[PDB]
């Protein structure tokens, strides 16, 4: 059993290098190891101003935030709102147009529509045009047949799961996971009285901050604190503890496997690999090579339900933000790495793997 200070070890030995290599102004790391919580801070959450990160340092999440997305849906199902089989015209009549035919809820949170684009066109600024964007979309594949990793997919998926429950997206995810959970320091929104704790990212050692987009919330405009998000893993790599009964449901549902990709299953949001594995897998899985690429789905059907034996993971980024977050529920072992600039995928999930291989 090691002690704090021996995880402390583990840990500094990893990221001190890593964050001058890669130039990261500020980091804050997670580690669940026998299921409870340590954390670890470095650096500024803000040069100009000299403020260090804090547990309380509040990151942009970038594409972590499909996590949030998908366990809101596997709520949003728990609670017998939607059904992964229904429709997308059945949230979205007017999406009249003869290809959406056929096209799942499923297909939305999974990116297996037919190649909705990775990102939802810059001009579109309003409503009206991302009707119009969805409306003229052409299929580049038959629902079901190719994945492709897309912010338009998920984030519409997102969407469309809450408008049963007659809430926005944010209040749906603030009243329904959120505060549930506890996430206090989580936002879609950040709050004036919280912008002290909020990072600048950092690109090319300017301070930034995402800007609004459309579906961002839902695709990638969460920002949360090193706590939290250790509370998010705790609670997604054993929900027995969860006392909202949808919510237990739900988070269980975001990691059934609905698809396999070579050996990555896809989830709601998360996606996994079974456990043991080797580090290749992952690290290699996750340059853009792999990740973005037009991909052959294989349904599983049914889903198999959440397999402990996993490695659960999600990368995300943002212009100034880059962080990941994994864990395996057989050993009750997860890891969160924040950091206030983008670095290469393959270079987090190797120095995640570093860490977690000395915790085994």
């Amino acid at each position: 059993a090691k002690t704090e200070q021996q995880i402390a070890d583990i840990v500094n030995r990893t990221i001190t290098p890593l964050m001058q290599e890669q130039a990261i102004p500020g980091m804050a790391v997670a580690i669940i190891y026998e299921g409870k919580p340590y954390y670890f801070t470095w650096g500024k959450a803000d040069i100009a101003n000299n403020h260090p990160v804090t547990q309380q340092t509040l990151f942009e999440l970038g594409s972590v935030s499909k996590t949030f997305n998908g366990v809101l849906g596997g709520d949003a199902i728990a609670r017998g709102e939607i059904k992964l089989s229904d429709p997308v015209t059945k949230y979205w009549p007017e999406l009249t147009g003869k290809q959406w035919r056929g096209i799942s809820l499923l297909h939305l949170a999974t990116y297996t529509a037919g190649g909705l684009p990775l990102q939802i066109p810059d001009d579109i600024t309003d409503k009206a045009a991302l009707l119009r964007f969805y409306q003229n979309w052409q299929p580049q594949w038959t629902p079901g047949a190719k994945r492709l990793y897309a912010n338009s997919s998920i984030g519409l998926f997102g969407a469309l799961a809450v408008k049963p429950s007659g809430m926005s997206y944010e209040e749906a995810m603030t009243r329904r996971v959120l505060q549930p959970l506890k996430l206090a320091h989580t936002w879609i929104t950040v709050p004036q009285s919280e912008q002290k704790n909020y990072a600048w990212g950092y690109r090319e050692g300017k301070p930034v901050h995402v800007s609004p987009g459309q579906l961002d919330a839902e695709a990638y405009g969460v920002k949360s604190s090193v706590i939290d998000m250790a509370r998010w893993v705790q609670a997604n790599m054993d929900a027995s503890h969860v006392q909202e009964k949808t919510l237990q449901q739900g988070i269980e549902l975001a990691q059934s496997r609905y698809w396999r990709i070579g050996d990555m299953y896809q989830g709601l949001g998360w996606e996994m690999l079974n456990w043991p594995l080797k580090a290749d897998s992952i690290i290699n899985g996750s340059d853009s090579k792999v990740a973005l690429a037009a991909l052959p789905a294989v349904e599983v059907n049914p889903p198999v339900p959440a397999v402990k034996a996993s490695w659960v993971h999600k990368t995300g980024s943002t212009g100034g933000f880059g962080s990941y977050v994994a864990f395996v529920p057989e050993k009750n072992l997860g890891i969160v790495m924040l950091a206030n600039k983008s670095y290469p995928n393959p270079v987090r999930v190797e120095a995640a793997w570093r860490i977690l291989e000395k915790l085994q």
